[PDB]
C-alpha cells in the first residue's frame, strides 16, 4: 500500500504509530507538520487534529484507534477476544495516566499548576506507578499478554514525554521495570533501524 | 455466562456496558455500589475503579475496552477490520469532548472553572459540536458507520453526563441531530425494557 504518516515533529502521541509501521516492514513517508505549516493541513484531516494515517489515500485519524489496527495487521493484538481485551484495558489504563499528567503539564497558571501537581502526587502518582510496576512485571516486561503487543508501542512512543509530563526524568531508577517495554521495542531490528534513522526529539 | 457488573449508582462513563448488555440478552447482576461502600471493593478491582465487568469469575475492567468486547460478542463491532477502526476512531473523538468537558465540570476553583470554561467556549467547544453534527448526519443519526454500533452505546450511555460537564442542558436544540443515537439504542425493545427497569439518575 501507499501509506503516508501525518504528525508534529515530536514523538508524543504519534511515535506508536511510526514504531509499528517499522515493525510491520511498511515503507511509509513520515510527514512530520511543523506548528507553522499545520494550519494548511488541518481543515484536511478528519477531525482538525493530527496524527493522521493515510493508507492509498484514505485517511485513519485518532492515535489509539490506529495502533488497535496496525496492531491487529502486524499480529500484535492477540489471537482472541479475551486477548485482545486485556491489551486494550491495559493501553487505557496507561491514558489515564498520560491524562492526569497532562492536567498538570499543560496548566498555564503556575500557582494552580503547584497545586494540581502537588494534589497528584499525593492522590493517583503513587496509586499509578505501583500499579503500572505490577503490570510491567506480571507481563514480564510489557503492558500485555506477557509477549509483545501494541500497548509496548504505545508505552514507548510516549515515554518520554509521560515522564516529561510527569516532571520524573528518573522515574525508571525507583521502577527500573519501567524501562522494559522500550527495551522490548528496540530489540526488533526493523523497528530499532527506523529509531536510529529518525529524527530526534527531546518529547 | 454468569455476569456481574459493579458501577457507581450512576450512568455517567458504566452505563453504556449495561445498555451494550441489554442489548445482547445478557442476564447480569447490576451492583450498584455506593461511595460509602465503595472503599470495600475498590482493592478488589484491577486497577482501583469501576465500572468492573465479571464474566465467570474473571474481572474486565476500562469502560471502552468492554465496551469494545461487547460490542464484538453482539455483533456491534462492524464486519471488518475497516468498519472496526471507524467506531473506534469515532468513539475516541466522543472521548476527547468528555475529557474536555471533564477538566472544567470537576475543577475545584471556581475562578480558574471560570476561566477554562470561557476559554474551551472560544477555542474548543464550537469545533467539537459542529464536528460531532457532521459525523451523526453522515451516519444516518449513529456514531459510525451509517448503523448502529457498539459506538452509539458509548454515546448513549455518557450523554447527560457529559450535558452536565458542558452546562449545556438544551444542547439538543441548536443541534437535534444530537439525540438520534439516543433514539436508536432506545428503539430496541430489550434495551428499552432494561432502561424502563432501572434505577434513575440525573448523570
Ligand atoms: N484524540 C486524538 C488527540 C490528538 C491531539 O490532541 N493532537 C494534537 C497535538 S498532540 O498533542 O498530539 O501533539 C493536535 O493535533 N493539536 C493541534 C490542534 O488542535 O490544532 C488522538 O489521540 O489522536
Ligand atoms: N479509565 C477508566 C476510568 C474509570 C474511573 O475514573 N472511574 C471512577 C469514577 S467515574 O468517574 O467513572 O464515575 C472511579 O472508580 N472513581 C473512584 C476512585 O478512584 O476511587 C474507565 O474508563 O473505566
Amino acid at each position: 500500500p501507499n501509506v503516508k504518516f501525518y504528525y508534529f515533529p515530536v514523538k508524543a502521541l504519534g511515535e506508536s504509530q511510526r514504531l509499528l509501521l517499522a515493525y510491520g516492514g511498511q515503507e511509509f513517508e513520515d510527514n512530520r507538520i511543523s506548528s507553522e505549516n499545520w494550519p494548511e493541513f488541518k481543515p484536511k484531516t478528519p477531525f482538525g487534529q493530527m496524527p493522521v494515517l493515510e493508507i492509498d489515500g484514505k485517511q485513519y485519524a485518532q492515535s489509539t484507534a490506529i495502533c488497535r489496527y496496525l496492531g491487529r495487521k502486524y499480529g500484535l493484538a492477540g489471537a482472541n477476544d479475551e486477548e485482545a481485551f486485556e491489551i486494550d484495558q491495559n493501553v487505557e489504563f496507561l491514558n489515564d495516566i498520560r491524562a492526569s499528567a497532562a492536567s498538570v503539564h499543560y496548566e498555564k497558571d503556575e500557582a494552580v499548576k503547584a497545586k494540581k501537581k502537588a494534589e497528584l502526587e499525593e492522590t493517583k502518582y503513587p496509586f499509578f506507578f505501583e500499579k503500572l510496576n505490577e503490570i510491567l512485571t506480571k507481563n514480564n516486561g510489557h503492558i500485555a499478554l506477557g509477549k509483545l503487543t501494541w500497548g509496548d508501542f504505545v508505552y514507548a512512543g510516549m515515554y518520554d514525554y509521560l515522564k516529561a509530563m510527569l516532571q520524573k526524568p528518573d522515574l525508571e531508577q525507583k521502577y527500573p521495570a519501567f524501562r522494559k517495554p522500550i527495551e522490548a521495542v528496540l530489540a526488533i531490528p526493523k523497528v530499532k533501524a527506523y529509531v536510529d534513522a529518525a529524527p530526534r526529539t527531546e518529547l
